């Protein structure tokens, strides 16, 4: 994928911020799309 491990969920930010993908093991989120 792009940049991003395997972990992730796609969470919404403050509401419709936007979906910042969240990392469920280290709990940062970001920009980016994850595919291992």
């Amino acid at each position: 994928g792009s940049k991003l491990p395997p972990g992730w969920e796609k969470r919404m930010s403050r509401s419709s911020g936007r979906v910042y993908y969240f990392n469920h093991i280290t709990n940062a989120s970001q920009w980016e799309r994850p595919s291992g």
